[PDB]
């Protein structure tokens, strides 16, 4: 430089340095990094790169390092870049000699990825459990409240009565798909990348099958270049989370709407709401709004990882370092949101009366038509008839359920005495007996169906 | 006042959903077939419907079908032409059915076809790549990290790295296809079918893997659209890397490959400047595909139960993304099968300084710990430096100055073919590992087609 | 082999860029005009070009123009028809010009027109809203936080909240329009114009605010496309909130407004169920617009210098997003000018418990610190609770039980009209503040049109 | 609950609580929160809500609180939710009485936003400076190295010689637009939202103009509902950053490419690169790759904020809380990347020779044609002629610049003796004299033009 201005800090530049450190967050990989180093150690042994004594020397030291981590006893170094350097710097202050043999044939490229996949395999496990717990909860409450009725909506307009349980099962069913997707992602995560070296593979011929068995992975990567540069397992996870958050954001929207004075169908426990000091009736759905806001947080990370991966040349690049924080943040968010959601549906109260009061006779206008279709009349005919029925009561200035059986017969001779069954909102939902419908029997069918899916997924 | 021209045009969908004509009739025919089993139609009335419905398909096939100015969507157009074709018996078709569960059935049916075609194209591209790898596994060129020459590797190992990524894309497509294959029909407008139609019958007629569990979910969820769009996005990511790599290799600077005249554009006054048009188009679609995916998730976010007009935004995204993938896969397949590698320039890019590390492995392989071996290599590096000659030009005696272990073997290290063969552990670039890889993807691929 | 049908179709752009026909001729005419000032054409040759170029526009106007099967893009079609129209003199037009700087000039010219039209539509929508606010400033309904009834406010204050947000959108559009108005022509393929054509002349002829500073940037940057797409995205965000609000208010539950039959769909058997079709469409476009924006940024990311085929992805995004905004603004304008508020239901939603806070302000206003006043209000709340009567039904004597300050005034607190008038500080919901707001946006709006 | 399983933690739930805290990050708003409280204090005074003594009582206490923050002396409370509660909890332990009068008529809704805008106004200021510094640096080096030549590319294929300075100015020019956009965003940020209350406005009629003058804002918000719920200023900023990162990612791609053995035009200082232990020639562009990876990080936050804002109902909602961390993270990233970029272009070395060697005669084939066009020949004619010229040398098996003047005349009689000027790459770039072209004079024009823009922006 010097012929012009600029930034001449020297031969280091602290900005470039902290902006390069990852220990601030990858530090959580200490558990799996150690674990992953013990397995490589046993690998080198069989390969004949160290002795049964050197292995136990190293192996043992590693356990001492882990212990320090589990006690908060581990003294980190500003002289430390990442959790990888930290662990083998300590493993060197406890063994010195052999310690500098563990990384033989190993690169940070295939080492770090092994740590991330190992760590995720574990985190995705708990996520699977937290999710099955939310589904099981929703399903159980659905069975308990199978006889409550409230309105179903389209364009957010009251359409017709439905079972509150049906509404619950509608979100549960979507979540089981999220549950199914997580399981598929978990398989592709359970693949051992260790032994790929920096790009061309392991040069000293260590056993890949052994390493695979040690760490208990499901398989080994087919290609070293892919294994060290691909991040499909991270992108896939982020999308899974994003689509799951979509569903939760929808359940949040519904519930938030249902607890407005305007609807008053549901009410949240004080544990998940915030009231007004001078207004006892004002109960803000903080919890629900929080959940809804997290859908963007999550989707954005996914969008961000995709733009980072786009157009990168083979093989390994520093750009790949952006994966860790993304996974961490989304992992925490998903755990919190899932548990908070389980607590909400678990402790929310419903107002059966308000729910029943939102049902009105004008919703039955169409049931009147179905009554005629079972009598043999074509739909167009019945629809037109029920139309006349609607028009009648209107002029008479009364409700559709106040038309006399005689008045109805001036519409069609098919209207018999049983027509009073149409005026029952209960009778209305029972029409949908076809599998997947809102009829009580169908809801039982759904509950069994979901119970089984959960079971098949436990395997 | 009573009607706004923009509002109508805005609300119109016939423009694009007209592509659903064929799957639409299939859905209707099957519905009517299950409609009479419920007693809503007479064996005679069904025949009318079925027969007349075929008449409708026929016109679409010949391109004689006359869209009406009053036609809102494909669902309406087919039912209008069915009416004026067989009378009012046609107005019995829709009984107990809603557009909510009818539209989604068509979309799924349409997607089930297209995705089968995509799986096909994708498998062919992967197949084309593995085949090429098998044939050129002798070729050697440089491997890169931070776009900085690292070490020699097999050109087949490079092809395989990408082939394997696409193989995962193939697997994800199959999982998505399983979830697409679920019947929503008989779910009504929101609460289900009120006239007791048999859904297992509909499922059997339309060949679906299963039926939907919940009516509210079946007519409002668009997971199968989102998944599909994401699948395409991640797959494009893979093609963009491959395209980036090839564009780089086509430069005068790298000069490793040359595209055929079919996927490249030349210069009139410069017969040596060929533009990777094809490759650049492939890379530009990554964003286009992702944008739809992004746009669709933002649309689904925060919608309340159950059905809302916002869902009408699925079709165009599916159509656009499907067309894009179809073309991009074929083009990619075309460039891969006809490109031409320049072997001499690839080997010419290999240098002896890339072999410094090998000298280290050489030492550890016969004794000393890695640490010592590395430091021993640094001396061999510095030595040849001060003497102005590549490591390759360093005499056995001189190396022995660093360590006694530098036996006669050391000469083999100077051979790139030896360097690559060091990686036999499964997944490495050694020829035997490549054979293994070729057999694995080949097997893996066979499993996905069963 | 030598030609792949997919590759061509894939590379084709005439399908959509045909919309650039008119701006294309303008660009060419102006170029030729500056081409002869440089001595490359004879005053006679220019006339040929100019005259013949008009002939080309003419055909496009009448729709008599015959696209050729060999036509790649609009730029080619217009030059092919110019040739076969006035001879080889036409082949002198492109001298020193490149598609790189020609295409970008057309896009900018096209956008400069469209954005002027959008600014117009947007201003009308804002205008329509302010006018309505002025007319209905007496109306009072509830304000919400966490969708939980908070306090009474003016319905005009609600309209103004949105109007003001759109006003910022209007301002951003104007800044974007300034950057769109820059001439790229005379920038060549990459290094600039080699034949010394005068760029200030071209700029003057085409009415551009300025010329580009650097040829490499002028033919590769697409900032003006990105900015525009983001502008639309943030504007859609605003319309989606407004749409969400109105859809909510249209529900039976809130029943505050009713859309006219032009922007809503009804039910045959339920004459009281009107669907907010229009509103739902507007909200669904937020994602569509954003997707393009997202997709385009991902396309620009990581491209090396200078021009690459990836840039061909700008046009469709611009066209699609422009059409969407045009319709969405008009529709929104239509619903706002014809919707109908239900005043009784709006006031009916107001409750006395919303006035609890006012009693507190009442106390601080005449003495005691806020803390004491609040606690004093809590007692008035609890009191009326245990007695089973709203705060409104609490007698002066009883309130005095809490504090002596509860003079006769207290009765005014029970009037919602008094509650709202408490907010006179500029920007509040008091009527005088609303008048102020109406005058500010009106003034602000006038400044943007000068 | 209880009739089914679920999460019954009680009346609190620690998950919902930490997932609700913001002090972990909003703590940085302590500077501006205090500042913003001093101004509201003076507001209440004039409005007559407190005495000249109560104001000084409160006002003074606030300064003591600030001081504790600046010393690290401030003792935070797990009993603290956000930086807002923290500051007035301390302001209460130092004044007790009056302390509970500062928040009169003020809501956390208009308070928090004032803090964010106040904080950003300040952060965007330094960002403007860091950016002008990068531009000034690039511009200065462009002037110093105006006589270096290397190839210009299209489709990443060598096209024709250009000035290295022109390439530099191409990115500088784009960045000045980023600079212009930041300035526009800064205006819309400098608007005072304080005095909007929670939704309806300030109830006690405090002076909005006063507050505006105290905090030195540029204007006051027109509407309380908008002022407390809109976040355009945050979204706008995030996009600005995203589009700026697009440009930097492009400069990174170029430079990364230019420092490959294949190109070898540029080399980075050790301060911003990482070499290989056993390979001294291998210099990895870590710094550049880092910059490139950050474009996705940033864009993703923007995408995330937009999805969060979409469809939210009026007025204030908890979802709006997602704004703080987004701004913070992107703000730090932009500061680091801009400085790192200034250090890179400031200290990178070029290899004039390698750059000159990448230029080849076949690039001049077209210049040969321009030579004839100035001679009067139409372009088609000249292009065809230069085509024949190209074909000739090819058959003769020699370079285009080795054709004799006589050989050239067998092509066209117009080829004179000065044609040897075409064979000079220097002569080639000098053809582009039209403003914006790569000719030396044009580059001077550009440098003056940018110098002036920077100046007009300093105002």
């Amino acid at each position: 430089g010097k012929l012009w201005g600029g930034r001449f800090v020297g031969a280091v530049d602290p900005i470039m340095e902290k902006f390069n450190a990852s220990i601030a967050y990858d530090r959580h990989l200490w558990e799996v990094d150690v674990q992953g180093s013990k397995a490589y150690s046993r690998g080198l042994e069989k390969a004949g790169l160290l002795t049964k004594a050197e292995m136990d020397q190293i192996l043992h030291g590693l356990d001492k390092v882990a212990e320090e981590w589990a006690q908060g006893t581990f003294k980190l170094n500003s002289n430390d870049e990442d959790i990888h350097t930290a662990n083998e710097r300590r493993l060197k202050e406890l063994i010195g000699a052999t310690a500098g043999k563990l990384h033989t044939g190993r690169s940070r490229n295939d080492q770090v990825v092994t740590d991330l996949r190992l760590w995720m395999r574990q985190t995705c496990s708990t996520l699977s459990g937290l999710l099955w717990e939310l589904i099981r909860t929703m399903v159980d409450r659905a069975e308990a409240e199978r006889d409550v009725l409230f309105p179903g909506y389209t364009h957010l307009q009251r359409a017709q009565p439905i079972r509150w349980s049906h509404w619950i099962l509608s979100h549960a069913v979507a979540l089981t798909r999220d549950s199914e997707r997580l399981l598929e992602v978990r398989k592709r995560i359970n693949v051992l990348p260790l032994g790929s070296g920096a790009i061309a593979g392991n040069p000293l011929g260590v056993d890949r099958e052994l390493l695979r068995a040690e760490l208990n992975f499901g398989a080994i990567t087919l290609n070293s270049m892919d294994a060290t540069s691909e991040r499909d397992f991270v992108a896939e996870f982020l999308f899974w989370r994003s689509l799951c958050m979509t569903h939760l954001s929808r359940m949040a929207e519904d519930l938030i709407l249902y607890c407005t004075k305007e609807f008053s169908f549901v009410q949240l426990s004080d544990a998940y709401s915030t009231g007004s000091s001078l207004m006892p009736r004002k109960k803000n759905p903080d919890s629900l709004e929080l959940i809804r806001s997290k859908a963007g947080r999550v989707f954005g990370r996914c969008a961000g990882l995709l733009m980072t991966l786009k157009g990168l040349p083979s093989t390994y690049n520093k750009d790949l370092q952006e994966d860790k924080e993304a996974v961490f943040e989304v992992s925490d968010t998903m755990s919190a949101v899932l548990q908070v959601a389980t607590g909400v549906i678990s402790t929310l109260q419903i107002h059966q009366e308000n729910m029943g009061q939102a049902l009105s006779p004008d919703m039955l206008a169409t049931d009147l038509a179905y009554y005629l279709v079972r009598k043999g009349m074509p739909f167009r005919q019945a629809h037109e008839a029920s139309g006349k029925a609607v028009f009648m009561a209107e002029t008479k200035g009364v409700a559709l359920n106040q038309l006399s059986l005689q008045e109805l017969q001036t519409i069609s001779p098919l209207f018999s005495g049983d027509v009073i069954c149409v005026w029952d909102y209960r009778h209305s939902v029972e029409q949908y007996g076809a599998l997947g419908g809102t009829a009580r029997s169908s809801v039982d069918w759904q509950i069994r169906q979901v119970r089984a899916l959960l079971q098949a997924q436990q395997a």
